[PDB]
């Protein structure tokens, strides 16, 4: 995250991080035995860590869990990020407390304009590369979909949202991928691509995370 704060221990109870021997992505809790991610986070071998704030200090409160499977989206397109999701499902079932908790998903899509906490370990610069301890916030509005295909024109679909800043110096960044956007209390955005970290006019681009609400649901039940 650039341009952010320190969010606090467990303040962000459904935040995630991926783990193959390093921190490679983040995810959001939605229930006691399913993250949702992005499918571009896909790989072999993940640990799914909740409860953390230092990701490099065990402190009290982490849940080390195994993916049992990850499901990327049969329609995620590698070129375009299009249906960047994945969902993975835990091995066996974290423990919920107010240290770890999952977030509701949401019933209708945000209008440009809410505010949304994004939330990562990712790389904290713009220009060059320095990756936090302990998990860092943002504040970001969801942008007008106007302004966001002029950013972007010909690479935005009906299921990608922009949020941020167009005056650049605040963004999600690399190791921010697959975390939360929560607006109101609901997962409204995955983190998925943009073009560098907090850029002038190139604001971070999200997965629309309420168009997904069926696929989740019918997935999860049959899995
Ligand atoms: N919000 C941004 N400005 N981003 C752009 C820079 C980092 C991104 C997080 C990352 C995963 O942690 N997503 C990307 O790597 C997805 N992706 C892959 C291809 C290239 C594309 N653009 S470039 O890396 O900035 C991209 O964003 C998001
Ligand atoms: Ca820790």
């Amino acid at each position: 995250i650039v341009g952010g704060y320190t969010c606090g221990a467990n303040t962000v109870p459904y935040q995630v991080s991926l783990n193959s021997g390093y921190h490679f992505c983040g995810g959001s809790l939605i229930n006691s035995q399913w993250v949702v991610s992005a499918a571009h986070c896909y790989k072999s071998g993940i640990q799914v860590r909740l409860g953390e704030d230092n990701i490099n200090v065990v402190e009290g409160n982490e849940q080390f869990i195994s993916a049992s499977k990850s499901i990327v989206h049969p329609s995620y397109n590698s070129n375009t990020l299009n249906n960047d999701i994945m969902l993975i499902k835990l091995k066996s079932a974290a423990s919920l407390n107010s240290r770890v908790a999952s977030i509701s998903l949401p019933t209708s899509c945000a209008s440009a304009g809410t505010q949304c906490l994004i939330s990562g370990w990712g790389n904290t610069k713009s220009s060059g590369t320095s990756y936090p301890d302990v998990l860092k916030c943002l504040k970001a509005p969801i942008l007008s979909d106007s302004s966001c295909k002029s950013a972007y024109p010909g690479q935005i679909t009906s299921n990608m949202f922009c949020a941020g800043y167009l005056e650049g110096g605040k963004d999600s960044c690399q190791g921010d991928s697959g975390g939360p956007v929560v607006c109101s209390g609901k997962l409204q955005g995955i983190v998925s691509w943009g073009s560098g970290c907090a850029q002038k006019n190139k604001p971070g681009v999200y997965t629309k995370v309420c168009n997904y609400v069926s696929w989740i649901k019918q997935t999860i039940a049959s899995n």
